[PDB]
Formats: C-alpha cells, structure tokens, sequence
C-alpha cells in the first residue's frame, strides 16, 4: 500500500491530478474530502499544502509527492526528484525598484524579503554574500514600498507582479518552480521497491507521451520513400494498404513542437488527409 | 420523437450527461435552462428532480429515465431496467449507534429514520419484520441524536458520514444506488419499438466500450506469436508491416482492469512503445 | 508576430478558446489576465469585448478575431470572412407583440429598438422601408411593454425570450449570429501573408476535421467488397490483416452525420466491434 | 439547556436567523458548521431540513422550531404555533391548465401531484372529496405536461411559476406558508417552562417591535396639542423642552404602515427634522 | 400606480437599492427575478440595464430611474435631474499616452474612443473642436496600445485604470457619475403629480438625513451653556434632566463631517458619555 | 498621514472591517484592490496577509495594524498592543492522539508540529522543556497521523478539528487569538503622536460602546424611584415628562450581558413597551 501527496490548492493542483488520471489512478470525487483512496492499484492520495509537501515526503510516511522544484529546495527535506513534469515551471529571481542599476554584490548587509528564507539563504551563502533574510507569508512584492525590505526574491511569473509595484529582476536564477516526482530516499524492502517503481513508470509513461503526437495519413505508394524519411516514427513507420492499390496509410509518432514542420512536408510530396492526435500515455 | 428523463443535480447529474453526450446526443447547452432538444436524432431532454424521474417514466409520458436503483426501489414504478451504467455505486445499509452489538432482529418494534419509506418497508416485510418506519427528507443520521429514531437506512459511501456520527452499520446491505438506465413497461406500436432499440444500443456502446483500452504496440516479428497470445483482442489482434520488414505493429483492445500486467509482459518479450487510450463508443 | 482577438466573455469564450487549443495553440492561464504569449507558434492573444473584435481587426492593429456574423454586420468595419466555425449560430429576427398578424411593411414609420441598430438600418433600407431604430445596450425584449418602441429585433435562440415577453418574430430573417474567423483587409508584405496563411490553415484543420468520426472495425473477408462500399474513406480505406486469415481490420473517416446509419449496415453484412472516436484536427 | 432548530436553506433560512439575532442569540460562525452553542443564553441552535424541523419537534428532543405553516400542516405533527414571524407568507392552491373553467368538484378521481400529499389529502376529505394524490419531490409544475397528473397543489408566490407552465389556480385556498415559531406540546416540568416562556417572550419582542418605528420631532409649543392627537404612542407622547423656550421635542412609537400619513399631519401644523428609525425589539 | 427604474448590474445597484429601502419601499427578493410590486405604497420597481435606465424615463413610461450623470448626459434624453444621490461619483477625463505633453487642442483632428460617444462629440463641439470620436462597447482603454485611437475618454476613478496602460488624463473635467435621481419630463394630470411629489419627498429624507449624526450626551448643568453653542442643533438642541439633578442629557443633530472636531470640544467642557448613531430619515 | 494594516483575508477580515466603519473610517470598495485612501480622516489602509501584519507594524512603515494575539506572540515584532478588539478569540493548546493521558512533560524530546514555531518555541523554553519543534503552513493536525510529528499545537476553536482526527488538548493554554489593535512602538515626534491618540481614542469608542444597549420605556412615577436603582445608566438616568402627568420615559445605557435581567425587573415594577437598541460609538 501506497501513499502519495497531491497539492490541494494552487497553480499545480489540477495538472497533478490530471498527470494522475492519466497514469490510470482514481480521481478524487469531489474537492470537498480531502483523500482518495483506490483499492484496485493499491494506493492512497492525500491532498495537503503544497508548501508541506516536501516535509510529508521527507520526514513522514508518504512514498511520493507532487510540489514544485524550489518548495522542495526551500524545505530542507532529504528526499529524491524522480520525474521533471513539464508543467509549472517559472524563474525564481531577486529583485528591486526600477530604475537604480541594482547588481547582486548591492545584497551584502541589505534586508531581503522573501517566502523560501532557507532557499534564499543557501543561495546567498554559496556566493559568499552575507544579508538579513526576513520571512513572509507570501505577496512579497509590496513590502519594498511598506519599509520592511530592501529587495525581494521570487517567484516570477512573466513580470506582472514585478512591474505592477515598479521592481526589476537582477542576478543569476535561483532554484525554479518546475512541478516534480518527488520519492523518499530509503530503501525499506524488496516488496517496496517493486510496488515503487511501478508508479514511477507509470507516471514517466504520461510524462513522457505527452511530448508527441500520433500522425495518421493517406499516402501514395511513389512517395512512400520520401514519406518515411518525414515521419521515422519512435521504431519506424506503420504502413497499410488502402483498397486502392496505388495508396497507403501511414502511422508515426512526432514531437509536439515538430508537428506543423513535418506536415507542411508531407502535403509537398502527395500526402492527404493528415490526421492528429494526443498521446496521453506512451511506455517506451 | 423520444422523451428522456436526465437528474438535473446531484452526484449523478454530470456523469449522466457526460454518457450521454459518449453516445453522440446534443449536450445541455448551460444548465439554467431545463429541456435540450435534438432535432438530428429526434429526442428531446428533460433535467428533473433524482427522485422523481422513476415517477416520470413509470406514470408519465417519458420513454426513458437514468436514476438510482435505490430511487427505483423507493419509488413503486414498474419500469424496465435495461442498462446498469458503472457509476454512482455504493451500499445501502441499516445503521445505529456504535457499541451495542446491533443486529437484524433488534430493529422489531422500534423506529427507523430513512428517506427511502418505501424501499425500508418491502425489505423488512420480507425478512418478517414489523417496525416504525419515519420518513425524513433527507441528512437522517443526526436523527439518532435528537431522539426522533433509534436507528436509521441510508446509502452510505464509504462510511465518513457514519463516522462523523458515531453510527455502525449492521445486517445483510439493501438495494442499492448504481446508476440505471430504465425503460417504461409497455408496447404501444410497432414504429417506436424500433426508435426504442436504437437508443438503448447506443447508450450500450458506451457501456461496453468504457470498459476497455486500445493497445497500440511496435514489436519484433519474433516475439509475434507470443504477443499474439498475451493481447487476442475482441476478435483477433490487427496486424501491420512497419517500414523495417524485421518489425510489426500490433493493434488490440484490452479490458481497463488487465492493461498494466499486460504491458509488463508485452515489454518482457521485447513490445516497444506502448500506447494505451480510452474508448468511448464499441458497438460488438 | 500576430495578434488575435478572442472574446473574453460570453457564449462564443469557451467554445472559440477550445477551437484555437485544438489548432494546437497556447491556452489561456486563467480568466484573470488578458492577454497570452505563445513564444512557439509567435502569436499574441488578446481576450476584448466580444461586440469590439469588429472593430480592433477593421481600424487596430489585429491580423485576425473570433466573433458573431451580426456583429461584423453591425459594426461597419472592412474585413475578410475566412472561415465559418461551426457554433454560436442563432436567427436574427424581428418581432412584435403576439396576436396582431405583423409583417414587415408594418414597420414604417414605426419605432424599433435593438442592440444592433446599423445591422437594422441597412436591412430597412435595402427593403425601402423608413422606421426610428432606437439604440439599446441590451435586453430589448421588454422595451415593447415599458413604451420605449413598437417592435424589437434581436438574436432568437429558441424563442424563450420572446415567448416570455408575449412576442412573435416575422419578415425574412436578418443577418446571424454563427462565429466566424475575420482578417484584416489588407496586403502589407510578403512575409505577412505567409504567417496568416498558416494560422488559417490550421484554424481550417479543426473546422474541416470536427466533421467526421474515425470508425475502426473487424471484418470477415467475404464482406470485405461490401464493406469498401458502405465506407470508402476521404481517399480510400485502410485495410490490414487480423492474426485470424479469414478476417481483417478497417479504419475510415466517415461524416458525424452519418454515423448511426453506417453502423446500423455494418453490422448487418458482419462487421464486428465497431468503434467511432472523435477527429479533432484534419488537413485534407 | 434549550434546542432550537433553524432552516438550513431556502427562503425562510436568513430571516429566521435575523430574529434570533435581534432577540440578541448568538449568530451562526459560518455556514459550513450545522449547531451553534450559546452558553450565556443556555441554548443550542440546530441548522436541519425545513420540512423536517416539525417532525424533530413533534417527535425529538427539540423545544422550539421555526418552519413554514404549510410544513407543519404537512407534517402530521402535534406542535404548539406560538408566534406568526412575519415573513415567508404566500398562498397555497390548486391548479390546472389555463383556459379550461377549472372547479374544485371537477378534482374527483383525478390525478393530483405535489410536495404535501398530507395537507392534500386532509384539504379534500374535509371537502368531501376522493381522489389520486401523488407525491413528488418538488417542481411539480411540470407534471401535467409530460402526464403524470391532471392537476397541481403548490406554494404560488406571484404566478410567476404558474404563468410559466401554462397554469391557473382554482377553488379555496389551502393553509399558507407563513413562517411559525413551533413549540412541542408538553409539560415535562416547572424549571422548563421558565426557560420556554423567556425565548417565547424574547421572539415575541422582536415580532411586535418589529411593527413600529420611532418618530422623533421639533414641535413648536403652540402646535403641542395638534402633535399629541396625531402621535399618541404606545402610552403617551414623551415631550421634552428644546433651548428655545418656544420649542419641544416629541418622542412617540408609530406603526410603519401608518408612518406616511403620520408626517404628512405633523408637517402641516409646523414640525421640523422629522426623524424615523427602526424598532427591533420592544416587550409591551 | 407609479413605475421606477433600477439599475440591475453594476457599481450603482447596491446602494440605489439601499436608498430606496431607507425611503420606505418594498426590497427586491432575490437578484433573481426583475420586477418587484410594492402594493404599499403603490409603485412597481423594473431592474434594467445601466446605460438605458435615461431611455426608458425619457421615451418610455417610466416616472422615475436612478442612473449616473454622465449615462444622462450620453443618452440625449429630455428628462428632469432631481436630486443628487451622494454616491458613486467619479471625474470623466479625456486620457493620452503618459510623457508627451498633452492638451486639448491637440485632439484636433485625431481618434478618440469612449463608451460615451454623444457625450464626448457634445463636449468637443462645445469648445470648438473637431475629431473622429468611435464608439466602443467597454474597456476602452486599450484601444491606444492597439491602434484603434489615439486618446480615450472615460470615467477615471482613481487612476488605476489608466496608470496600468500608461496613460495620463488632461484637459477640463466632462460630465461626472454621481449617481441622481432622475424625472420624466411632463405634467400629465393632477392626481399624477401629487404621487410623483410623495416619492421624491421620502428620497429627499433619505439623502438629507444621511447627511448627519444624532449625538446624545450627559452634561453637567453648569457646562450647557458652552454645550449649546458648540451642539445647536438642526432647530435647537434637546434638554432633559438626569436622576441626578446637577445633570442633564442632550440631543442634537450634527453633521458626519463636523462630528469628530465636536466631540473634542465637548469632552474638554465636562460632557461624558458621548454617543453617536446614524439617521437614515429626516423630514426637514 | 497614517497606515493601518488589516487582515485581508480569514476569519478577522469582515469583522475588522466592521470596527473600522463604526470608527468613521472609509470602508472598502471593494475586495478586488488592496489599498482605501480616506482623505477626509487622513489615514490610508492597506489590506495584507494576516500572519504578516504584525512585520509590517514592527519593522515597516506602518502605525497600526489589527491582527491576531498569537500572530503578534509568534512573530518576534516589538509592538505596543492598545486595546482587545472583542472578537475572534480561541483558546491555543497542545494536542496528542485520544487514549494516552498526555502531559506537558510527556513533550520532552519529542517532535511537535505548528504553525506557530516561535510561539512554541519561547513557551517550551520557559516551561524548561527541550523538543523538536517542526515548522509548517497550515493544517497541522493531519501530521501525527502521517508521521510527521508526536503532537501538535494550535489554534482550538471548539474541538471539531480535534475531534475530526482523534485528538485531544492537554497542558496549560497557550497565547490566544483574540483580535487586538497594534501600535509600532515608537515616538517620532509630537505632530505625529497627536494624530496616533485619535485614532486609538475612536477605535475605543467602538470597543466601549459595544458592550451596552440603549434601554427606553414608559414608567408610572409611583414606579421611579424603584426604576432608577434598576437602571442608574452610565452617569444618571433620563428622565423626561410623557404627555400623561402620571407617567414618565426612562432612557439609561445597560450592559449587554445584564439586559434581560434588567428587563424583567422592570417590568413587575409597572414599566412598559420596553426597548433595546445597539450602541456602535460611546466616548465614555
Ligand atoms: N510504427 C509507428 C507508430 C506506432 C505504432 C504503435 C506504436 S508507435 C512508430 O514507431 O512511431
Ligand atoms: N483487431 C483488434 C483491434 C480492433 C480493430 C478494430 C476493432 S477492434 C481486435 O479485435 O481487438
Ligand atoms: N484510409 C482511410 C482512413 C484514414 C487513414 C489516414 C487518414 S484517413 C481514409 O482515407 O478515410
Ligand atoms: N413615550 C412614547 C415613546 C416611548 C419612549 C419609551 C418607550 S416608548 C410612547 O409611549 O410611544
Ligand atoms: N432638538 C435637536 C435634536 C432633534 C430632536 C428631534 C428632531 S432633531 C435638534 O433640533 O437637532
Ligand atoms: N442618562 C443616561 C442615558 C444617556 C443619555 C446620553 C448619554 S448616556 C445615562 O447616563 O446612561
């Protein structure tokens, strides 16, 4: 029997359960209850703070999670990152008010104010910079113009929060907010491990599907040979006849982010009725 | 033109719609209005009261209902229960306050708090036992706590609003609450027997088909034979040539319940890329 | 680096949001913010009033919107329908109060309220009649009750609105409501029109696709000749052999319109596990 | 220790909590909880379904109970009304399709649905009258429709639900839905019925104060007796002299039904700053 | 029997209906439905949209509607300002891209965009100016970044709206939005005028009324002559004695915005016990 | 110029608002944007994150703000707190899991999980006990169940989050949640302190007025001297003529926790149509 921390609330909580249901695991029957339990993959969900997360993980009983890359930085835990998740993501930065030319050196001795204190910390310490670090709650970005800090750092999304309160970022990234598998780093048994790495291979069957999309065409038998040079295919192209005997269908799989590339190609040389689909679990 | 009866709220409202809409009918356009015509496949849609829809179709006009088998029970219609639908199960049990080693025969002679009058009376008639049965309109556990009853009957899900009450249930579970979909008990003519099956058929596409998966698989024509038998398919698995003469792909449905053993013994014998993706309409 | 308008509120939002996912495009974040980056395909989106898309295509600096075919009409600005969506559509009529056997040449000289008031002038005088057409901002139905106008016109969905105000549309009907991708008049240079092109291509890839089903099937080669016939595919269908000699698979796009009426002779020459799943981008 | 049951939903939930907030009980935290514990005033509020609460007062361990009149009709349970609150009121009737002379001796051996087949059914045997009442859950307009009923019995508030089903209400009207504080019928003791007979006068301070305002006014002197005849007040009219040795103040309660008139008299023989305010509690 | 117009959405619709609830009237049930019959004090309340309520008085039946100044002022109806309602107001601005130094005259000939259209080429036209002004439906004030003009003109609450496009107001003020009172333009008859005069009397009380406090206070005898100087009263303050006869109470209306400075010089003079209260009602 | 910080979220929020309003202070908009600036009284509010206002009082720019009593205790701030606001109190306790007779020195070595980590940690020390005290977000009782930690500590508002996980308190009380008004302590200079005290003096207004009612009733003057014992207000009783010369009216502030004691003692001496009104302001 499995335990797995999901976040309740926040950005990361509908595209982890959804990473979940497509890994086949029962989906929470509604927000209100706070775990699911599916008795046919033996495994119980827990919907806890994002921010607590790492410390279930880490110090509790809970095999797995779900959080964000720089809540498990921030949270001190001994715990393994198993899978980046392709969602979530989003730079982590100091910043300070606009317009004053502000490098990371102008740190030293100044009052930084932030929401990942021991994230921060750490960061400073490896560049040999000495600050005063004050932890919030969260909304940092005002407490430059209120008087409680000198600059801030986080979470920066595509600047809005920054620009609406007159901040610009500075200095090199910090640990980012790529949602994350995270395990906890034991070793228990035989029949621990087994029923372990069934879940990570389930979960890097969706991670790693989601990035293609499965190309259906009609294609003539002349231009079969340029064909499959435009569409390999994970191991090579599936090819059918049609019942016209000059034509075929092909099936490949082809990246996302090649997609509209290759069929621009395959129109050139004959192809018609170019069809695609999601690919929602795929194990390699 | 057919009449069809849909719960307008509730745990069963949406994934009524949803196997609805699976079997090709126009969807509710937003749920403030309350009939959705379809003037393609000549149906017109009613979103009424859980409860009463039993009612509607057993005395009313409507040719068809989805409801809870418990609400069929309580409700005394004679209609067909044609298709159960695979959702909204759960037990029906008598309950009565923890530690007292409760059982059948001490509900004689007291009283019971149920919403579903109807449903308790028949079943303790036929177990030869006479009781007060009180009809409450709903939330009766915190009936036992008031003094209004000395035990109560109630769809129970997994036994949280029991708990949050001090309630343990006891005695052989009721009739209980899976999604039907039910038929009124007639023959009226010959020319809506026909429109009659062709609804029916198409709901059970969905039934069925939800019920599986399509594998879709590269493999080595030398481990064939053996991926032949781990995957036979409904009929007999489908079998391509990929460009590279060495290698196949291999198409095949599999019930949802049996696809991760199947996958672990296909990638055994050398299966590469494994997709996996629901079906939601089979006509067999 | 284009600029799309899509509404941002509305019965065209949702539906308009889902077509530009499927062309394969960067869905919006949350309804907070107002505009999304999509760095990949270098396209900005801009969520504005839907009865201002008109407006910002014709007069601003948008290549493309999403909007109501009235509401091009209304708005008087010069741009190019490309594509019909296949949603939003409505009749646009007018109406009086029942009872009164109203016709079109009654509009003379009368006073007609709606919130489309350049749509309205331009049909009463392409018609030669002269009335008062009054601008509203909404809800014209009860304008006849309340004494500000003799008749209305307006978007009839099912009548609703009109019956629950005791009107009745007549005349011809007006300019309707279907949503439809608009472009902005114009040549600008030559690495413009290229990047246009392909966002109309794939727009044109959901539009053309979301009209068919793919259905795969079993089927025993002594049906096959006929079975070629009942579904020959936008080319021509897929036939591969089962692992069974006597038997093969066939895949075939076929209309949604048609399906229930394919299926039904499919099975009547032998056809097994009929299966229908959604097509949601096709370039032909 | 009392125990008080309040509606938990629906049209008399918000005002029945006013009133016992303004006879001074603690008010309920938040919504989510259902008992709020007032340990000044040795009560304990229970939030419950409306057409329960006369069942948990005729048969539980509940003192008082706030409900609607028609509840308690329907109900069958031997309660106290103590007080009529004011709120809620509306008629209750039959009802049949428009446009046909419906009577009430055309009921006989027809088919009439509603939510209190009780209260039907002792209405009709009291009018010597048979015939098929049918329960249902509730919104039973539509029933004749789609042909479960012949007839409708219903709470109608303006029409608005009758007009929109196409029906009109006949014969004498049935008993209302006034809201009611119920009391169970007993005795138990002499230290209960102390603490009864405080929260009965408690309510009944806010039910009769609620019927008044305050009129507060400058009066000249010479106009005195013209003053007191129009606002005698509960006793008599408190006067008070101003610094102006011409001049008083008067002080006087007033029904608000009768407020306008009122100030229109006091105008017209001189009075100056006429003020009004709201009584929420006097005991007479 | 009169007719009113209220707004039904918007900034202005809570505290018109709040008004209107002071001055006596009926309040509307639930936002739900849009009329409400007060069959008190005969009148019928009709809930419409905003930007029409001026339309509605000026060319329909309505004898009354509470709207904003500017919506007034844009409508071109003829109809009668009668009180000013002392809420919702906020200055209309004509705005420009922040740092170039803009002034009237160089609208000359550019693109202005405004909901307010008739309004604005009013204004222009008064001051001898000539330009393009283009209607827009809301939000106006992206239109700049996006092409469609070259300056806006709206309602300015407190900059934020155009501190977030970068935009600066200039030029004189245009018709604001307080919120007023507005009358249909006629005589009718007698017995019209007399009900017409009774509601704009009742919603003077209120307007006049919440313009002041009532203060109540103990004072030693020997401080009230310094006491009525500072608290005189709307006519002359009231004067009662206390138990204690070296005492006396006093009561007197002061205006909200003087009351703090009051209060100050009444303790400094021996007053104790000093209260102060809202007035919703006061009949000069 | 002053700031004031209020809570803008959470259980304080609507009831700080509240006290603010009754004060005479701007009230809110609304919810959407985080600052109100009251030119009137000169004071600007700024609407912050409830477990960090007591930062922005002790280390930022800000004179006031309204938080909770434990926020204050686990924040580490200097701060002056000036008045106990009269809501949202809660008692702060350990808890370890049902059945185990826990006490304070069961705590020594252990690890104990809380919101409230500096709290814990200075309450620990003074008690001279050692423990491992775990930091986390929210929720904290789910955490013994989890492994997380042996016990927890935290707000207990009337046991259900306790209960609900099988908990239960042990140990003296903690720092409560009491709602408090806090100062930066500090003296800047006179101009600044004058303002400060004005502040303070009206927020004291509310918090004294709030705990009396306003008693009105006509007495017989046989009944008086007997009356003013009962009643002796916060200087002397009211006393004014009633028209009647037999007859007086009483007015005298009462505590809200005496009031219907009073209340009934008044009314066996002959005194009637007893009113009771709230007080919101009383300068004592
Ligand atoms: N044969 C093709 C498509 C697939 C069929 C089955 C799995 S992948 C490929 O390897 O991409
Ligand atoms: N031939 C395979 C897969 C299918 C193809 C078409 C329908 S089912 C089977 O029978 O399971
Ligand atoms: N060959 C079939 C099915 C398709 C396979 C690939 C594209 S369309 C047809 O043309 O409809
Ligand atoms: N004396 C007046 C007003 C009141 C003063 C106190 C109670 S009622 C009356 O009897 O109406
Ligand atoms: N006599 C005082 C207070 C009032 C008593 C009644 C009306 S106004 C004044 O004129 O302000
Ligand atoms: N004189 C009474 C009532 C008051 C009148 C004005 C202030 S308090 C008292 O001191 O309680």
């Amino acid at each position: 029997m499995l335990r797995v921390a999901v976040p309740n609330k926040g950005a990361l909580s509908e595209p982890a359960t959804e990473i979940l249901a497509e890994a086949g695991y029962r989906r929470r029957t509604d927000s209100k209850d706070l775990t699911v339990i599916d008795p046919v993959n033996n495994v119980e969900f827990f919907f806890l703070r994002p921010k607590d997360i790492a410390i279930y993980v880490g110090s509790g009983e809970l095999d797995f999670g779900i959080t964000g890359r720089d809540l498990v930085c921030d949270s001190g835990a001994q715990v393994r990152e198993r899978l980046a998740l392709g969602f979530g993501s989003s730079s982590f930065r100091y910043a300070a008010p606009a317009g004053r030319n502000w490098t990371t050196a102008d740190l030293a001795g100044m009052r930084i104010a932030t929401a990942y204190p021991n994230l921060v910390r750490k960061d400073l310490a490896t560049k040999g910079i000495e600050a005063t670090v004050i932890r919030l709650d969260g909304a940092v970005e005002i407490s430059v113009q209120l008087g409680v800090a000198d600059a801030i750092a986080d979470v920066v999304g595509s600047g809005r929060t920054l620009s609406q309160h007159d901040l610009v970022a500075f200095g090199e990234p910090l640990c980012d907010s790529e949602a994350v598998l995270i395990e906890r780093a034991g070793t228990d048994g035989q029949d621990q491990t087994e029923a372990r790495d069934q879940l990570v291979a389930r979960v890097q069957g969706v991670v790693f599907g989601q990035q293609y999309l499965m190309l259906d065409y009609d294609c003539p038998r002349s231009a079969l040979k340029k064909a499959t040079a435009i569409t390999p295919g994970l191991e090579s192209p599936t090819i059918a006849p049609l019942a016209d005997p000059d034509w075929v269908a092909i099936r490949a799989l082809v990246p996302r982010r090649d997609v509209n590339g290759i069929m621009d190609e395959l129109a050139a040389i004959g192809a018609k009725a170019i069809l695609a689909s999601d690919i929602r679990f795929c194990r390699f």
